[PDB]
């Protein structure tokens, strides 16, 4: 009688580790959950019939409310997995589900799958690198969130990459395009003038990254705002200080303006 | 005239994704890198099983110098995969063998898979907070590097986690132990002074990420840094202040003292 937390990856059924499928395989009730993030690539269909098993899908109500009267109840006398999108465990609240795993007298297990957080590498820039990440979320009323722009301007400062998770609203269907969220920054930007975010700041976009032509693109937001990146997810970077390699990268890989080449040292 | 850069992942052979397995099946030729890190869960014979491919070994220079005599002379022909521990495109030097790839005329795609600059999430805690991350160099001759101090200082100030590569001598298999590390660090404190580490730091130790049973632990130095944490390989991470979920979930899952919640929150 054990719990598994097992990550689905990126994009579709085939971004979850082989440890990951043949422990789901023979489980004997499967969870998932697929608000946190957004695997464009398949359908719950398909990842049914690759692990052979029904899926039961909860929703954000069901997993912060009821996850020890859902799931935990049978994982005391039964094998069970709860599939996410990417990693389990990264950039979710899903980390305290384990505590409450441990309160039901139920042992958990996590299995891990590729994330976002470390797929940026495809973009050339250095992992280690990147400083604090943070979210871009939509404004809601009169709230208009804008701890974000703080953080990218934390990072600059030391010369650290900023990556910038992008809003999410599962029910609504509604994901948010790196365009948005230049726009967004844009706004907070003329509200605190901190010089942060502007239309000649360099920006790097990944869309759909664990599919084999993801769109990786590179430049001026003043370029890049109005460009089709396909369709989502998208994660919106803001660079530090560039290290040589880095902007060849870009250049040759991302299609950026040839002289980011010229790094002011 | 496909190169397909696949990740290993974490651990051992079960920890490539699906995807990344069926196609290296289908590939006509197999390399691998084993210096960039190492899977110590496993061995190359089970990997070579798994694949049911012969699989070329390339060393640090095969890669840095031969990369375009060794690797793309085949794949201008065949499809070719190069094998990586981890996520490609993690390790800093990954990224410029696409803009060889793309020189030589070869198409290149990238297969991503779990990265340690990722599972960390499993010590619970929150991704967005970990800052710049470095790397700890074991001392040799009159070297004594010591720029990671700095990173940890910098990193803690702003109230961020700080993820510590530890030194690995691929050839040898080698693995830089937590404590080690801990040892290390103490010595540039008492070079440098800035009670950045002391022996009342918070640390957490994560020792083989991947694995279904790995080690997990948090508390001070004094009492950590003669624990047996295992066989490698370890990761060393030195949080900043503490989200009070952060603490609980070290507490409950990492058996960390209570005292965490009210020092280190
Ligand atoms: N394949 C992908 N391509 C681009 N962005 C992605 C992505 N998958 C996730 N994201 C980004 O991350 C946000 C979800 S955050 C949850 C992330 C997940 N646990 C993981 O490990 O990846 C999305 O709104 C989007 O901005």
């Amino acid at each position: 009688m054990v719990l598994y937390f097992i990550g689905l990856g990126l994009y579709d059924e085939r971004d979850i580790t082989v440890k990951g499928l043949e422990i789901a395989k023979k489980c004997d009730y499967v969870f998932a959950e697929f608000y946190t993030s957004l695997m464009a690539g398949t359908t719950l269909g398909r990842i049914q019939k690759l692990i052979g098993k029904e899926i039961r899908v909860l929703s954000r109500e069901d997993v912060e409310l009821n996850f020890e009267n859902i799931v935990l109840p049978l994982a005391k006398e039964n094998d069970v997995a709860f599939l996410t999108p990417g990693d389990p465990l990264v950039a979710t609240t899903h980390a305290e589900l384990r505590i409450r795993a441990k309160r039901a007298g139920v042992e958990s297990y996590v299995i891990h799958a590729p994330s976002i957080y470390s797929a940026v590498g495809i973009t050339g820039l250095h992992i280690y690198k990147f400083g604090k990440s943070a979210t871009v979320a939509y404004p809601e009323g009169n709230w208009f969130p804008t701890s974000y722009y703080d953080v990218i301007k934390e990072n600059a400062e030391r010369g650290l990459h900023t990556l910038l998770f992008l809003d999410i609203k599962a029910k609504k269907r509604m994901y948010m395009t790196a365009n948005e969220a230049m726009e967004l920054l844009l706004k907070v930007e003329d509200m605190k003038k901190g010089g942060v975010f502007t239309d000649d700041t360099l920006v790097v976009v990944l869309a759909r990254a664990g599919s084999l032509n993801p769109t990786i693109r590179a430049g001026y937001v003043k370029d890049l705002i109005r460009e089709d990146f396909g369709d989502p997810p998208h994660i919106l970077i803001v660079p530090g200080k560039l290290h040589i390699v880095e902007a060849e990268y870009l250049v040759e890989i991302a299609g950026a303006p040839r002289e980011i080449l010229r790094v002011n040292v």
